[PDB]
């Protein structure tokens, strides 16, 4: 399997190449064309395994590049992981022109760029949230990424907050490589008949 096989297109297989990766990973086989068809995703998987890539490609191939407002909010625990991902995410988006990535974890000018794809801690979001300076009316995709450790770090009254205020329709992806019953009131809560991925 390939990854224009999962349905990815030129730009985005462009970029893949240019970081030099081969083939998919297997729970990027898995996820990819689940989220290319607009369903939400349960991914039980940990770094290292391509989880990044996994919700990254199909989100970013399916928001409106011409739409300068944020469709793709990803929650993640830490600094260091929200970094991350935001670097993968730009990497992915190189070959995608006017599609931009910020972190919030200098901000504010970061937010009225008014970029596609927003990352960050629960608490630092949360904050911008409040304040006006994210806009979250247009999202299209929110991803949790290591649902399991924003839990263990204390940040679930956060996310939860967070989730309360995306607009209904919307794409959900939780990735967790554990599986705590908070994790699972959450999926419940916030998902919509989801794919459960566990390889
Ligand atoms: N399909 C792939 N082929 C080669 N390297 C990959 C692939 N997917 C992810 N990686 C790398 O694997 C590492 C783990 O990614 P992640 O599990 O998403 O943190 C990162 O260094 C990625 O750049």
């Amino acid at each position: 399997t390939t990854f224009a096989d999962l349905g990815l297109k030129a730009p985005i297989l462009e970029a893949l190449n240019d970081l030099g990766y081969e083939k998919p990973s297997p729970i990027q086989a898995e996820c990819i064309p689940h989220l290319l068809n607009g369903r939400d995703v349960l991914g039980m998987a940990q770094t290292g395994s391509g989880k990044t890539a996994a919700f990254s490609l199909p989100l970013l191939q399916n928001l409106d590049p011409e739409l300068k407002a944020p469709q793709i909010l990803v929650l993640a625990p830490t600094r260091e992981l929200a970094v991350q991902v935001a670097e993968a995410m730009t990497d992915f988006s190189k070959h995608m022109r006017g599609v931009n990535v910020v972190a919030l974890y200098v901000q504010l000018r970061a937010l009225r760029q008014g970029p596609q794809i927003v990352v960050g801690t629960p608490g630092r979001l949360l904050d911008h949230l409040k304040r006006g300076t994210l806009d979250l009316s247009k999202l299209s995709g929110l991803v949790l990424d290591e649902a399991d450790e924003m839990l263990r770090m204390g940040f679930i009254e956060d996310v939860e907050t967070i989730m309360a205020q995306i607009p209904e329709g919307h794409q959900t992806a939780l990735f967790s490589a554990t599986m705590p019953e908070a994790i699972r009131r959450i999926t419940r809560r916030f998902m919509k008949e989801p794919q459960e991925v566990r390889i």
